[PDB]
């Protein structure tokens, strides 16, 4: 039996030199992302709504225009909810579908349901319109390098992350609970006898609640800590080369501390099935968490810009591009 599923345990990154780093920093455009990827997503988009459909089309359209050979799949399913049976649609974008191993970046594109209050609508700017846009900007910014692509890249935009009422084991993580179970029972690579698509998940990098000022991301798991350190190293180098905006080491995003317990998110259904996770959610959460103020006005542009550069470098180094 092949031990390829163990390759992830020994995988090392291909570190970019100073020259390559300035190039990545110059390759991403925060204003471009803002107008073309984020704003169309700042709409009410709870599951089943017109917005959900519009968001899903935007994400697909934005990926299809790229040169990289992206394969888009809409994973639609039914699930019981506090309001009865409903339909959900996860969006999966994969480069090299048969590539045994894949680095996976993810977030949820649905927005928590709230009945209109004082003519205000909840759009979950940091939760998680920004993460969505960041993934799209990354796809755009590294498009040329990704075009050259047994390890590849995959993006997952989960639907139904939010609870329709208040968090509950049965009410929340609809999309991820469904996709995890599905991938866990789908042979991979095609024709495989005893390995699943989950065996193929090298690492799940989940972005959530990003876009607020001064985020502090803690290290959550020992089996992905070496990767958390890479993010620290990248942030440090990008900073020393003066490639970050209004950024200080004292107030850096990736600090030297782990988090005791765990935070409920889309990674749970995967983590509980053995998938290594790098959970990029800040602790504490943005002040605007689940408030009508989690809007565009309260987003920190330079912070998102800095994070884009960091994430993009991490991905290129992980994929040896
Ligand atoms: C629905 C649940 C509670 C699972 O997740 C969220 O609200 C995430 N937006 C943020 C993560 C969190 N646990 O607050
Ligand atoms: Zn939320």
């Amino acid at each position: 039996a092949s031990a390829w599923p163990e390759e992830k345990n020994y995988h090392q990154p291909a570190i970019l030199n100073s020259s390559a780093l300035r190039q990545i920093a110059e390759g991403t455009s925060i204003s471009e992302m803002w107008q073309n990827d984020l704003q169309p997503l700042l709409i009410e988009r709870y599951p089943g709504s017109p917005g959900s459909y519009a968001a899903r089309q935007h994400i697909m359209q934005r990926i299809q225009r790229l040169q990289a050979d992206w394969v888009l799949e809409i994973d639609t399913f039914l699930s019981q909810t506090p309001y009865g049976y409903r339909s959900f649609s996860n969006i999966i974008s994969t480069l090299n579908p048969t590539a045994k191993r894949h680095l996976v970046l993810a977030c949820h594109y649905d927005s928590k349901y709230f009945s209109h209050w004082n003519n205000r609508v909840f759009v979950g700017a940091t939760d998680s319109a920004v993460p969505c846009a960041m993934m799209l900007e990354l796809a755009r910014a590294l498009d040329k390098k990704l075009l050259s692509l047994d390890l590849s890249l995959q993006l997952i935009f989960f639907d139904g992350q939010e609870a329709f009422l208040h968090w509950s084991p049965q009410d929340s993580l609809y999309g991820s609970r469904h996709l995890a179970a599905k991938m866990a029972s789908t042979p991979h690579p095609p024709g495989a006898r005893g390995t699943s698509q989950l065996h193929g998940m090298d690492l799940l990098v989940l972005l959530d609640l990003i876009g607020a000022p001064n985020p502090t991301f803690p290290n959550f798991f020992p089996n992905s800590a070496r990767w958390f350190e890479r993010l620290q190293a990248i942030e440090h180098e990008l900073h020393e080369l003066g490639l970050l905006k209004d950024h200080s080491l004292e107030g850096r995003y990736f600090q030297n501390y782990s988090y005791g317990g765990v935070i409920q998110d889309d990674h749970i259904p995967f983590l509980r099935r053995g998938v290594p996770v790098l959970h990029l959610i800040p602790s504490p959460f943005p002040e605007v968490w689940h408030t009508m103020d989690d809007n565009e006005e309260n987003l920190d542009e330079s912070t998102i810009d800095n994070l884009n550069k960091i994430l993009q470098v991490f991905v290129l180094e992980y994929l040896h591009l």
